[PDB]
């Protein structure tokens, strides 16, 4: 909830804490690499919530066998593909990683036909997380 | 250490991860959210040696030469050590203390993906700059990297 206490850490403590977090997430299987943690988390969220299988390194195959792209973005004050997939799922997080929006974008949409999946993703992800905690 | 991280949920871990990076960006230590170990290396070498960071080359040094800056943190998984005038290569241990820091002229890279092992480190055109980083850094920075 609160992060002003970060002001009291030195840069080396922040950096060591940062890596321990990524070690913790990797050990839980939430992120598969240290390179893009927000993207890896979205992929873990969407795959578990919607019954998709992740691909190592399309990002996933869904429950009907379609090829899916998963991209994520976090809202703050601060600032082609030539590969085939059937649709993109785009997740937008707030500062504390609550889902602001989630979009299903068929590949055909380039540069309307895209629909929100926000409610379905939140519901099935909340069931997923609470179930796993058991 | 930070064993209390085990008591957080994944949403809290990621929120903290992003707030840490925002804190570092606000201090000018990290410049982008993508390469924090590399951005820290650049902050370290630039402040120690009086370089200006660029948004091809990563920095201009105090004599106007173009510098590439690369960093690596050695972890339990592996300890492998793998237009610009020279490259500066920093190697951190797990807790971000500097194991080694090398100055590698572009000419040396041509003659040799570069492996900081064996003959490249004994090439007279290559120098360690760890000692220079320690001397020339401020006592505030130096107290972190002892």
């Amino acid at each position: 909830s609160s992060y002003d206490w970060l002001n009291a850490l030195n840069n080396l403590e922040l950096l060591s804490l940062h890596s321990e977090i990524l070690t913790q997430l990797r050990s839980r299987g939430v992120i598969r690499t240290k390179n893009n943690p927000v993207g890896d988390y979205a992929e873990w969220l969407v795959s578990n919530a919607l019954g998709m299988t992740l691909l190592s390194n399309a990002d996933a195959i869904d429950a009907d066998g379609l090829k899916v792209q998963i991209k994520a973005r976090r809202v703050t004050p601060d600032n082609y593909e030539a590969a085939d997939f059937d649709y993109l799922i785009a997740v937008i997080f707030d500062e504390t990683y609550n889902i602001l929006d989630a979009y299903k974008i068929p590949h055909e949409v380039i540069r309307p036909r895209v629909s929100s999946i926000k409610e379905d993703l939140i519901v099935r992800s909340s069931a997923s997380v609470n179930e796993a905690a058991m």
